């Protein structure tokens, strides 16, 4: 159609024939460089340096590389500023680097500073200029009384790492230039504002032709007027500009439908803290950004920029102290937002309990003290799914609504509605939004206005959403180029309404409408927002999951053994900063981009080096607090290699060892290789291959083996995806996988306490797996350790453990409770949840009996039936992922030595099986007195669990301990305390252990602030309560 | 026991029975056996199931307790989660279909003197 | 609008059409498009004076 | 086979006289004042670029 080829037209007239004149070119600057491969110095330190004498600035050449990878490149330019330079026009400098324009934060960067040591701008792909004089007369502080000015940039020389491409890139300096960036000669320019605007009209005009229909008369109305314009511009006389605009605005003043949404708009750049570079990037980054929203804030007014991740604004507060008060003083005007009070954008499903609520808090005290705001919401756009005891945690911290986007890439199914109301499986509700642009980096562009319009799937009742823009993922923020096409969008009939607005208030008002519109029929969402996409995240990188688990089951000890040390000896100084310190690099790791283990081997290799550091420096601290205790009871009992686990059998938290103590386990090898493993409590017969084959429940007397299957096969899939390889696994691998058939014992024997052990050997083809199967006196429990010599890329490891009870759901447990899946998967959006997460235990039950598995570093797994060779049901197989090895950012992930730990129960409840988890999951210690818990709730009816005893962080001596139920039942108990704490009071808190009661919460505690000996507890099920003790 | 006196056309009754216990999934019974459906209708296709059968009793359970409700003749019912005058989870309705009335190919279906039965337990 | 409407209008219950009307004018009072076409109506009926009948009948149709 | 290119337009004989010419873009003279013929008259009007403006007949004809 004639259309089509006039708007290709204009489009090529908006690229030659407009665009070029915006900058017009004055004269060029001369240019010197210093070069440096090394690791990057603070600027402040540099400049200084570089003023006096100590820089040479050997010039540059045009049309070479400037840097190497990896590199910092120091640049000096020094211009003139002639005169005759044009009246009433902005005059700016031009940065052209040899630049590329697909990826903004992905290759080389910038910025800008003065010769002081303060940043001006900064330089990105599409966003290079550097404002001179503003078009007023008034100039920067960087000119001298004549035209003289010096400028110093610090140009990073990152290279552009590809997705999932195996590269030598992300490993460290190279020193080479291996992507070709040309120097091309920064220059002088003026700014014409009336051929900008004229260029800012024709792209709001002809990028609505895309995307209108051939039925309103306004595209044809409008295809017309775009037609007349570029009929009527001249680049050759000036004077025709003036005729182009009018024909061009017959058309741009109409107001907008009477039923179109509103959409309330903001600045929004999304910074990944380590993803595709190294962690030492990530804070020019945030700089760069922050840079540049404060540059945009004085292009026009009214408008607002939201910032997240409080990690991002310490880091900012370190390196540039100067842009540190620009920004708050922003933040007083109101055009500054810092949003969603946490240390970093966690993972979603992931971490704790724990986790989770320490970073809120690190994140509320943060946003106080520095900044003086109190966010009302959890910004997370960016995740792999959330767990489903966010809403409740969230509502108990004070928070009022959520906010998400990533749940859109989904492979399946497509949710119902984007703003809902979510519960949790506590039965707490957080009104819930999801940005309908499907993504958080939108440019403003018209196909983004028709798709959120034309996409939005409450428009019956709602009629108001978000919209964020800005150039994310790596940084950047919004160019100036977004912002004026803004207000063209303001009304411009024929597409939806915009405005910029707060989060907050935006918030407030579209639940209170859309509450009061909707009536008790308001979409609602129970449970978990699994994510259908990137399986793989549970087992990318195991090095990173283990050490996740490892620090935090291991700071409950440390951070338990300063409130024991803090009651007995008189005198103890509890290490509150270095405990600060550790929490804040843990809580780094847990970004969605590492914790999933999905970014370049470089971030990977100092993450992990992390955790060996900060393992070793908490197990000093705990010696050094037993020390205390040793000295306080100098003759109670000491016991080497204790363990305290919350919530045993028999006492909490009492230091158990790890001597058995019951009568001898009997093994009675046979001739043919097997052999039969019978403590009092159960009768284990291993095959001649590892494999155990019939597990006998000896108190109830049922089979605990799937007939026909055995007990720790060992398959390796082969799982080689189309795209994101370290992401996702394909269903196909589910098809390929193959059994360990071959297999021997290689050794059967008792230990000194008396217990019964077997090791086994298994291999593939170049990798060693070599188990051992333990069964200790009086437990009813099968232990297995593997250590793998894992060699083989491209494959996946995991082990098998078929039960001999069939059920229609499987039972795992989240951080504060536990949710139920489909084992047989029936529609087409079930069978996209072919596996899933589990926190340290699976159970498979029924009315009447139980079997449960406990890992201590896995996270993944998946549950099918299991059917006989005739035919008949049999049980059911839980398969969890031990290790795998993708390729993409990581060409030698995964590979050596991984250890792995597991045991399988019988259980008929579930506390058994918590039990079991946390006992298997808690660190051991060295010389350890055997005192009673302070604390101590005994049970009345229901299972209530202690989880986190703690000190109080205000300093004052409070304790504060964080209590829950773990068995979906409510639970009646009372408290017990020893008597070191006779006569402290107890009382109710929210999770930031403060005075704050909601009314849409239900508490723990039975009246106000009483006795603690003998104050009772009622527990609604998978309800989370936290109590404080103090003196008085 | 209840005694209609059924005699206004197009229109449905039922009565309702919350219970204080709340959870994820209703338990009825088949002919041989039993099953569970959703309480909370998440999905497009859940939602699709906001009525359905259950022979002879209904049952709402947990880890440790169980509220039930048994009828004589009903064959209908539907279940929805409950929640609090200030907004905090209250329990579950159970809701079950009594007598309707359509007109469509019978004028005068159903005028006229029905009984209906039940009983409530509490049941572990 | 439509369905809240149908949802509260009983035949049997002649005061229920005052408040179904009310629901569905929540949306009959909208302006329309500002580049929306203008149509110039006029009644008007073709009469062929004859075709399938005999020309006695046209008069009649007139 | 084809569809005229305009529905209004200026019509020149043979001679050189021109007049102007308009078809209903309802497509027929016998509407019944729908919805669809509403829709279909600013959905098919050839010239909706230069002209926004129509005639629309109605009543029942033939
Ligand atoms: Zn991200
Ligand atoms: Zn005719």
């Amino acid at each position: 159609l004639k259309v089509n080829r006039e708007i290709d037209r204009c489009k090529r007239v908006m690229r030659e024939r407009v665009w070029p004149h915006i900058h017009q070119v004055l004269a060029q600057c001369t240019v010197g460089a210093v070069k440096n491969p090394g690791e990057p110095e603070m600027p402040a330190a540099f400049i200084t340096r570089a003023v006096s004498g100590q820089v040479i600035f050997q010039p540059l050449a045009v049309g070479e590389p400037w840097g190497t990878s990896w590199g910092t490149t120091w640049i000096r330019v020094e211009g003139q500023l002639p005169e005759t330079l044009p009246e009433g026009r902005a005059i700016e400098l031009v940065f052209n680097l040899g630049w590329l324009e697909w990826p903004v934060g992905g290759h080389i960067e910038a910025m800008a500073y003065r010769a002081d040591g303060t940043v001006i701008k900064a330089l990105h792909p599409r966003n290079h200029w550097m404002p001179l004089v503003s078009a007023d007369g008034v100039k920067d502080r960087v000119v001298n009384p004549d035209g003289s000015f010096v400028v110093y940039v610090e140009g990073a020389y990152n290279p552009n790492v590809p997705s999932f491409t195996v590269t030598e890139l992300g490993t460290k300096p190279t020193g080479k230039a291996d992507e070709r960036y040309e120097f091309s000669s920064i220059d002088i320019a003026a700014l014409d504002q009336d051929m900008f605007d004229y260029w800012a009209d024709l792209d709001v005009v002809t990028g609505s032709l895309e995307n209108m229909n051939d039925a309103d008369p306004r595209y044809w109305k409008l295809a017309k007027a775009m037609q007349r314009s570029i009929n009527l511009w001249d680049e050759k006389d000036y004077n025709t500009l003036a005729l182009a605009r009018k024909a061009l605005d017959k058309v741009m003043h109409n107001p907008a439908n009477a039923s179109a949404m509103t959409l309330t708009a903001m600045g929004h750049s999304h910074i990944d803290s380590a993803w595709l570079w190294p962690v030492r990037e990530t804070e020019r980054k945030v700089g760069r950004t922050v840079s540049n929203a404060l540059a945009l804030m004085d292009i026009d007014p009214d408008f607002t920029y939201v910032m997240s991740a409080a990690q991002h604004f310490a880091w900012l507060e370190e390196r540039h102290p100067d842009l540190f008060e620009r920004v708050k003083a922003r933040i007083a005007e109101g055009r500054f937002i810092p949003v969603g009070g946490m240390w970093v954008e966690s993972d979603g499903t992931m971490p704790c309990g724990e986790s989770l609520i320490r970073q809120i808090s690190y994140g509320k005290r943060y946003f106080k003290e520095k900044l003086g705001v109190v966010p009302n919401g959890i910004w997370l756009p960016d995740s792999f799914g959330y767990t489903g005891a966010w809403p409740q945690i969230a509502k108990r911290s004070g928070y009022s609504w959520f906010l998400t986007q990533k749940l859109c890439w989904n492979d399946t199914t497509r949710l119902p509605h984007h703003s809902f109301m979510w519960e949790g499986v506590d039965g707490s509700q957080i009104f819930t939004h999801f940005p309908p642009a499907d993504k958080y980096d939108s440019d403003m562009s018209a196909n983004d206005m028709a798709y959120v319009q034309s996409n939005y799937k409450d428009k019956d009742l709602s009629d108001r959403g978000i919209l964020l823009f800005g150039y994310g993922d790596g940084g950047g923020g919004p160019i100036r180029e977004m912002t004026m096409r803004e207000h063209r969008f303001e009304s411009f009939e024929g597409m939806p309404k915009v405005e910029y607005g707060t989060p907050d208030d935006f918030f407030s008002k579209a639940e209170t409408e859309m509450k009061a519109e909707a009536g008790s029929e308001m979409p609602r969402w129970k449970g978990e927002f699994y994510f259908e996409l990137h399986r793989k995240t549970l087992t990318s990188q195991q090095e990173m999951k283990r050490g996740c688990r490892k620090e935090e089951s291991m700071l409950r000890t440390v951070e338990y053994l300063g409130v024991v040390a803090s009651l007995e000896s008189a005198d103890y100084v509890y290490p509150t900063e270095r405990i600060d310190r550790i929490w804040k690099t843990l809580l780094l790791s847990q970004f969605h981009d590492i914790l999933p283990g999905s970014a370049i081997e470089w971030a990977h290799r100092v993450a992990r080096e992390e955790y060996a550091r900060d393992l070793k420096a908490l197990s000093d601290i705990a010696r050094d607090a037993i020390a205390a205790i040793a000295v306080a009871n100098p003759d109670v009992a000491r016991i080497a290699k204790a363990r305290i686990s919350q919530f045993a059998d028999v006492d909490p938290w009492r230091p158990a060892s790890l001597v058995s103590c019951g009568e001898p386990v009997e093994v009675n090898r046979r001739e043919d290789g097997s052999a039969t493993l019978d403590n009092g409590l159960l009768c284990v017969h291993v095959a001649a291959d590892g494999t155990v084959d019939s597990m006998i429940d000896l108190k109830s007397g049922r089979e605990m083996v799937a007939k026909d299957h055995v007990m720790g096969r060992y398959e390796i899939l082969k799982d080689e995806p189309g795209v994101f390889d370290a992401w996702d696994v394909e269903r196909d691998a589910f098809l390929c996988a193959t059994a360990l058939a071959d297999g021997h014992i290689v050794s059967i024997e008792t230990t000194a306490d008396g217990s019964a052990v077997i090791v086994t050997k298994n291999s593939y083809r170049d990798d060693e797996i070599s188990t051992t199967i333990t069964l200790r006196p009086g437990k009813s429990q099968l232990d297995f350790h593997a250590d793998v010599e894992w060699n083989v890329p491209e494959k996946l490891l995991k082990v098998d453990i078929p039960m001999a009870l069939s059920a229609s759901r499987a039972q795992y447990e989240c951080q504060y409770g536990l949710i139920e899946r489909p084992i047989v998967k029936n529609t087409e959006g079930e069978e996209a949840m072919f596996e899933s997460c589990s926190h340290r235990f699976v159970r498979i039950h029924d009315s009447s009996y139980g079997i449960g598995v406990a890992n201590g570093s896995t996270y993944g797994s998946d549950v099918s039936s299991l059917r006989d060779r005739d035919d008949a049901l049999a049980g059911t197989m839980v398969r969890m992922s031990l290790v795998a090895a993708p390729t993409a950012p990581d060409p030698r992930t995964d590979i050596g030595h991984h250890e792995f730990d597991w045991t399988v129960l019988p259980c008929a409840s579930v506390a058994p099986l918590v039990a079991a988890a946390g006992e298997i999951n808690a660190p051991t210690i060295e010389n350890m007195p055997d005192i009673a818990a302070p604390i101590t709730l005994e049970p009345i009816e229901g299972t209530p669990v202690i989880d986190w005893i703690k000190l109080a962080d205000d300093g004052s001596g409070d304790i504060v301990a964080r209590l829950y139920e773990a068995a979906g039942a409510k639970a009646k108990a009372m408290l017990h305390v020893g008597g070191t704490l006779d006569g402290w009071t107890v009382r109710e808190t929210n999770t930031l252990e403060q005075d704050e009661s909601y009314p849409d919460e239900p508490a723990g505690l039975i009246g106000g602030k009483q006795q603690a000996e003998g104050a009772e507890l009622a527990l609604n099920p998978f309800q989370l309560t936290t109590l404080r003790l103090s003196r008085a």
